[PDB]
DNA sequence: CCGACGTCGCATCAGC
DNA sequence: GCTGATGCGA
DNA sequence: GTCGG
C-alpha cells in the first residue's frame, strides 16, 4: 500500500517503538510495536477504527486504544509528552549513533552528554566503534544507490579474487534481491580450504586487501570470521566524494555457506515462511544446516549442501530467485 | 496467568 | 593475567 | 505489547 493510507498511525508507532527500546530498555514492546506497523503498513484500507485494526495479528487492545486517540485528536498524548522531555528524547536520539546502544546513551544522558556537539568535546569517553558511527553520523543515515552497490561490488570481488581465485564471495542482503537501494554491504565469504571439520588467516588477507587497494576505510570490529566495517567508492574527479558506507564481510565454512547465502539474502518474512513450511516437511533450518527431524524430534547430521537449490529440494520446493524473495 | 518473543561474533567491562 | 558477563549490532 | 499454552 501507500504512506498517507496509514502513515500518521505507523509513524506514531515506529516512534513509540524506538522509546521502548531505547529509553525503556524493553526489547520487547520494541518488536511488538514494529510488528503492528507492519501489519499495519500492509494494511490497503484507510484505518477507521482501534476495532478495525485490532482484526490483524499484531494489534491488541493497546494499540487499538491509541489508534482511536490518534483519529479522534490527530496526536498521542504520551508520545507528545515524551518528544518534548529533555532526558528521554536526548537517550533516544544519541542511540542513532553506532556503537551508542541505550545503555551508553544513558550514561552520557546522565552526565550531561546530550548531543553530537556534547560527543565531539568528549572524544576520550567513547570507544573505537562509537567514534567510527560519530564520525560518520551523516553518512550511516543514507541509503546506498543500486548503481554504487554495483561498483561496490565490482572491487570486492576483484579483490577478493586477486588475493586467492579459489575464494567465493558473495553479495547477499536486499542488493541480492534487486532492490534499488541498499542499507549497507553484506558480503559472505568461503574458501575450499575451510570446512567445519576442518586457516585464521583467510578474512584477515582480504581484509587487508581491500585497505591496501582504500576501498575499506575503517574498522568497527574484526575477528577470524567476521569483520565489520566502513568502506568508500573513489571520488570520480573534481566531483563530490562518495559517502562512507557500512560493510560486513564473514568468513563461512564451505559445507555451511549456501545455508549462510541463503539466509542472509532475506527477506526476514521471507526466511520466516521457508522455515515453518520446512519443518511440516521435517526439516529444520537455521543460518548454518539443514537437518532433518526424526520422528521424536532429534534432529540427524546436517545434510550436504552445494547450492541454495539443495536446500529448496531438501523441502520439495521449487528454486526461487532472490528477486521474488520478499515472503 | 505467565513465558516467549532469533541468535551470536566481537569488543570491553566486572570479577577474580 | 584469565574467564565469563554485558553491550552492541544486525 | 501481543499472543497463546
Ligand atoms: C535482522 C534480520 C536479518 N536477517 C538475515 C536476513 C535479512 O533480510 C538479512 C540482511 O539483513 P540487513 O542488511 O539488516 N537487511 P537487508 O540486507 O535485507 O536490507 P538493507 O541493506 O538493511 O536495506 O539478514 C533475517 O533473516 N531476519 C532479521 O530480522
Ligand atoms: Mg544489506
Ligand atoms: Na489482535
Ligand atoms: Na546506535
Amino acid at each position: 500500500p501507500q504512506e498517507t493510507l496509514n502513515g500518521g498511525i505507523t509513524d506514531m508507532l515506529t516512534e513509540l517503538a524506538n522509546f521502548e527500546k531505547n529509553v525503556s530498555q524493553a526489547i520487547h514492546k520494541y518488536n511488538a510495536y514494529r510488528k503492528a506497523a507492519s501489519v499495519i503498513a500492509k494494511y490497503p484500507h484507510k484505518i477507521k477504527s482501534g476495532a478495525e485494526a485490532k482484526k490483524l495479528p499484531g494489534v491488541g487492545t493497546k494499540i487499538a486504544e491509541k489508534i482511536d486517540e490518534f483519529l479522534a485528536t490527530g496526536k498521542l498524548r504520551k508520545l507528545e509528552k515524551i518528544r518534548q522531555d529533555d532526558t528521554s528524547s536526548s537517550i533516544n536520539f544519541l542511540t542513532r549513533v553506532s556503537g551508542i546502544g541505550p545503555s551508553a546513551a544513558r550514561k552520557f544522558v546522565d552526565e550531561g552528554i546530550k548531543t553530537l556537539e556534547d560527543l565531539r568535546k568528549n572524544e576520550d569517553k567513547l570507544n573505537h566503534h562509537q567514534r567510527i558511527g560519530l564520525k560518520y553520523f551523516g553518512d550511516f543515515e543514507k541509503r546506498i544507490p543500486r548503481e554504487e552497490m554495483l561498483q561496490m561490488q565490482d572491487i570486492v570481488l576483484n579483490e577478493v579474487k586477486k588475493v586467492d581465485s579459489e575464494y567465493i564471495a558473495t553479495v547477499c542482503g536486499s542488493f541480492r534481491r534487486g532492490a534499488e537501494s541498499s542499507g549497507d554491504m553484506d558480503v559472505l565469504l568461503t574458501h575450499p580450504s575451510f570446512t567445519s571439520e576442518s586457516q585464521p588467516k583467510l578474512l584477515h588477507q582480504v581484509v587487508e586487501q581491500l585497505q591496501k587497494v582504500h576501498f575499506i576505510t575503517d574498522t568497527l570490529s574484526k575477528g577470524e570470521t567476521k569483520f565489520m566495517g566502513v568502506c568508500q567508492l573513489p571520488s570520480k574527479n573534481d566531483e563530490k566524494e562518495y559517502p562512507h558506507r557500512r560493510i560486513d564481510i564473514r568468513l563461512i565454512p564451505k559445507d555451511q555457506y549456501y545455508c549462510g547465502v541463503l539466509y542472509f539474502t532475506g527477506s526476514d518474512i521471507f526466511n520466516k515462511n521457508m522455515r515453518a513450511h520446512a519443518l511440516e516437511k521435517g526439516f529444520t533450518i537455521n543460518e548454518y544446516t539443514i537437518r532433518p527431524l526424526g520422528v521424536t524430534g532429534v534432529a540427524g547430521e546436517p545434510l550436504p549442501v552445494d547450492s541454495e537449490k539443495d536446500i529448496f529440494d531438501y523441502i520439495q520446493w521449487k528454486y526461487r530467485e532472490p528477486k521474488d524473495r520478499s515472503e
